[PDB]
């Protein structure tokens, strides 16, 4: 069949490999020795021939880029478009100065251009690296994830238990507090005869003890909201959100309504009673909730999240919801 | 008449039969056995050569098509269009990578395609089967549909009273519950004299007790509430609703203020408690109900539904509510 | 006088009736029988060669018409058709599948075809009788309409002497449960000196009584609200509404707000409590009443309605609201 | 001046006397000795050939017309469509079946056709007298319009002494039970040196106690609202409003809020508690109070409202509010 | 300069010096010996041949102008038209009747053509002289404003010490209550090292005391927002509103949330406790404070507002409120 | 890399020194030595031929310009457009009179231009000196800017230690108070590896102390809220606002919600309350807080920000909130 679907592939890859390699090639000149660093949490760039890499470890190091032909303005710009093309989006110094694409493999990449940039040498770039590993839980353990917890046995047999039982979870902390990470190992516990359904941003989830599964993306006109919407509609045992962001907000709040198996997501938030409110004014916001009471929507998840884990800067869980 | 009514419909049904018999023959290619199979409540195709079933008794089966000509990019797309097409509809990589459609038979089938799936050569496809039999409501208590009871009597003697009286039935719980399955059953309770009026998606209750009928399926620009709205003005005694969704929610809440004689429908809700949430939730969202207090709508439904009924993942009730 | 008004009216009569008689011949053809059948409240077909009628008496009657030209869908299409453009209206098997028009004598009808119905040999109509005949009112308590009250005599005396002294009074309960009859026969009690102002969907209302009145019959554009706005423009004693649909719902409860005589009208409700809040939620949709509190409607129409009468599906008063 | 002027207007008196001149006979030819008829409050016409006339004594007298040639659908409808065009108005069988328009000297005018009437041989006329006629206060008195107050005396006193120091006073009751009349004669106390602007629908005030006046009229694009803007525009000192309706309806709670001198209006209302209802209803419906607690606008009228007069419908005082 | 600046401004000059001009001698011709009389407050013309001229003293005075060419339709059309181009906008009998402008020296005109006048040959005109002359604040003293003050010592120095350490004041009443003048006078105690903006509608106030500041007028499509909106940006000490409308209203409880120095407006209100109210539901009315709870707004600017001086339609002070 | 560089920005720079050169001169033919004067605020222009200057000291200087070419309409206007074109945007006596610009080096410009202004000759113009300088937190103890508090000692090693631990801290006061100042001083106290964000108006903050950052300037269509949202997609360790308007007031919030290290911003307000109640008001005017209950944003932002510093108009700090 390989035969008969390449060609029938082809015209659509050429179209995709089209911007797809000029921004590989791209991404190899400038920030080629950078991508292959182990144990990076972000790459920076700030217009100032200076790559700021930020370590797992949360310490930032510098690096003197002054003499690389990569990092002149024709060759940042070059880059720039190389993302936004790749996006179907347009990045200049007009209309479109910020920007919001991907690399080829997937991670984040935010870029800022003049105007909004101090002056026009000043090209601001932020890739966001996923930490491509998928750690056992056992190796949060190990590491004390649950050591600042009163609860620690309690906690660590609630998370294996109540995700094995299908409870809706709910990870919550800052930008890389290894939220995703850490809901990558507890995945272990999910029996292996459950389907799950994943909608996420960009891919990150490995499936190492699941078969039977899909892996839905929202980006561009598809939003989170769509791709939630499908999965309730492709008979999943489990689901589990990249991110709850707004879209999905109150469509999440009406999954976990309607009685729903197993939910599990990842959401911004400082704290087990933050992540409440974050959700209603989450939810709040869509249409559909424009008719119901504020109050009413915290005191709705608050029946429907079994569970709440949250992680500190330090990459340490601080505080850990039940019941 | 037959002849004159065949040449009356020869071109609607050319135009039709020139879509649906294309379909057929994609759906005979592919999931051809698979259909053919007993008791399966879905047939799922994760786009990795392995279609996954699933069985009543809750069980997944996956089934290795590395080597069939049907499961190829060009073979799956056409299928896939054939569906889009069937409901007038376009399924790409674009603008409409996701679809919802049916199948000749009419079942829900749910098709994905990229970029909104990891790579270009996943294609996701769900079809909902279903279960076409209609088991006896006897056969409900042989099988211990009531036994999580402990109003086991009662509530068995409530469901075929109650209905029998009229009175505002919702059946309630999670996808593949035999919510459906359970409705059609305790039908044989409603007078054979009652003149019924069914809103559905997709045929699927049957009139095994009933001569004086209608039914009305909703779809493409003729939503439910088109449907309810024409019910009631087709002097039904009973109204059966395939499921309430939003837009009926609150012209149900409505039919059930001006005290409508039998009503009997489903929902997605884990509760009774929650069931009358998801009511007030749903019918809020409408625009009629934008001058309404939201506690007012679910003390609405309060009054109006006489008795729901809960099922688990197990297909068993666990919750008999009454009065 | 009639030879000028003869000319004059020529044009518009050529007009209307050129997709009258077309409809009436259909008419005649199809449910020619059916209609000439004594006390019977709706005429229903289904689709399947069937033609069901139901009785004054709560009871459903088949009739065989598998051997009848009048019953093939080109026969039934063009009946249809008929009632379409008669309305000025469109029926069709894409966007106008669904139908309500009238007879030439302004019967309710409602059609639906495919896609809409199971198939497309099947064509759903269903015909509302007025049940046209003005029983007096002495032959309501003949029959004992008010025999289910404990209060009868005074129910009895309430009703005439309240009547007579302009209160307003609402009918309400379930489609056929006789309260279009009920006020026409109550009606006895309007001193016939009365000036009254009918606003109806069909002509149903008989003036046996008084003289001094006119009809006013909303449909098309002209909407209920435009004929009870009329109406205040016309200096009326007595206002009788044919039925509270929603849009005169709150130009209803503000006809009520000035404090305005004699307001007689139908709203379907299963009671007396229930009728408040049915005008309540109908009020409130109305863009005029968006800023105002919910329970301040029901506080609103709870002063101003002086009597309420409900009617159960036996044709029997089973509950009298008064002050 | 009056030659010049007369050259200068002779324009648009052409344009106007065009409309005009065609209606006045049409108005002769029909309603002309009905017209003439003294002590009467409206002329209706029912379609059916007889003409009911309402007397100021609350008597329905009715004449027959059958054998007049104004009395034809051709004379009848020249009519109607002369009043049409004489207020820039259509008046037709489609869209336009409803109207409300004037005569020549002004008096309101309500035209009903087919397809809004009965049948099309029915064409529904409805004129309001403006009862023409200035009684002076004391003739209210010696006509018992007070005798039904148990504060007789007092309110006698306070609606002369209250008007004369610029309380603001509403008046209210049911269509022809004297407001306007009423209001008319109680002027007789507004200190002859206060500037004194009316806002009427159809001139009917007449000042013969003032000099120094302004009449507004509303009408066609001109709502009421305007004239009330512009009427705080010219420096009055009693504003008279012709009838609360809705628009002025907040508008005219704020002129109140700035603390406004000599305010009098009359309203439909039942009574008095009534009439503060009514108040926060209509201003409610204005976008500008739309931030507005509705209870609060109740509270606002109750304040800025000195006094209260309603008449019931044998146009006799049955209520005086104060303070 | 001069010479630059005048050939500079000679092409904006022409334009406006071509509707000015002509404006200056309609109005010389008509009202020219009555804009002549002494303490006069408003001009008006009721279309009848008599000019009633207000006086300071609150008396109305008549004048006969029966025989001057200038008060001819012909002659007070033309002064109209004139008014209108001047502000560049229309009068006329359709769509523009009613008319808002002002004079060649600033004040405000405002006239009234038919259809919104009784009948063609009525033009109503309404001139507001602004009383220009700026007496000092002991002037105000010796006549005895604050004499009806129980705590008048107190009020005078407060007034005095409160604005010279920038409290926010305001001035309410009824029009021509001498608000204007009042507050003119009131600035004497403004540190004359205070660089001050004024809003206005009309230049009225004078900067006697200070020589750096800046005035402001709205007008057309300049809202008083906008001007506000400047005010803010151009380093005032003290902000001196013309009057508080309804635009301004809520950037006005703003202006005063972010603690600022020394604001004084006037605002058409009967009492403090109402001005209050005024502030609130003016405020309201703006779509940024959509979301603000309404008696949130009552207590805001009860914070805010340090002390109110109402004036009575005796031009005397009869509620001082402070703190 | 310079030489490339160069080549590809020549044709951007042409374009934007093709508005710059002119405006330069401009600036500098007018406000030269102005713009020169050590210790000043803001240098204002009421088109009197005089330019106030307004001292650090709070003094306003004012200076004789009578007798030079810049002062001369012709001489200013060009010089307003100029800032016009600079920011793309255009200023005239019609529909662009105000007008918010920029000068070469980015300090803020308010220009007025007839009809806004008092006459034709006067253009009023306000620059706003961003007091050039960066003092050492400690030169603020030595000059007392804690000494009005009784919590000395207190105040001065909380913002010390604070923000040090990276608390969200609001600096807020009245134009001018040295808002901006304080906050660029404090910033010793952030560790040199925390990499900043900040968002400002107009470049103003220094980073003496930190190497790994990054400015985003809003202006034009980039609203600040695009700068916050961007910010949060560049891995920051802390966020300093330049100044909370409204747009960014809610999206603001919420990066308060999700827990977020440590923020720092400006805002003006009289005091501390006061400043939860701005932010409230300002949070509410988004219409993502649309279903938020006004007093639920307060306490929002009352657990939210853990220490506001006011500061009066003699730049001194008057309270130090905490906790």
């Amino acid at each position: 069949l390989s035969a008969e679907d390449k060609k029938f592939l082809e015209v659509e890859r050429a179209l995709k490999e089209a911007a797809l390699n000029p921004l590989r090639h791209a991404t190899e000149e400038l920030f080629g020795d950078f991508l292959k660093m182990e144990n990076i949490t972000e790459i920076c760039y700030n217009g100032n021939k200076v790559v700021w890499v930020l370590k797992n470890n949360g310490e930032w190091q510098p690096f003197d880029v002054r003499d690389r032909k990569a990092f002149s303005l024709s060759r940042l710009m070059h880059f720039a478009r190389c993302c936004a093309s790749f996006k179907k989006k347009t990045i200049d110094n007009y209309e479109n100065p910020i920007l919001s694409s991907n690399l080829a493999n997937g991670e984040r990449v935010q870029i800022v251009l003049s105007p909004v940039t101090v002056n026009d040498e000043t090209i601001s770039i932020s890739i966001r690296i996923p930490s491509k590993t998928t750690y056992p839980h056992s190796f949060f353990e190990e590491q004390g994830f649950y050591n600042l917890l009163d609860n620690k046995e309690q906690a660590i047999s609630a998370i294996k238990d109540g995700i094995a039982i299908g409870k809706n979870v709910i990870v919550c902390g800052g930008t890389g507090s290894g939220k995703t990470t850490y809901i990558k190992s507890i995945m272990e516990f999910i029996p292996k005869e459950e389907r799950i359904i994943s909608i996420e941003d960009t891919e990150e989830i490995v499936f190492k003890h699941h078969k039977n599964y899909t892996q839905l993306f929202f980006g561009g006109n598809i939003t989170s909201a769509d791709c939630l919407k499908s999965c309730l509609r492709m008979r999943p045992d489990r689901i589990i959100l990249g991110e709850l962001r707004s879209s999905e907000a109150y469509d999440f709040y009406n999954v976990l309504c309607s009685g729903h198996k197993g939910t599990l997501t990842t959401l911004h938030a400082g704290s087990s009673e933050e992540a409440f409110i974050r959700l209603a004014n989450m939810s709040s916001s869509n249409s559909a909730a424009r008719n119901i009471k504020f109050e009413s929507l915290i005191e709705g998840f608050k029946d429907l999240i079994d569970m709440i884990v949250h992680i500190n800067h330090h990459k340490q869980c601080d505080e850990f919801y039940i019941k």
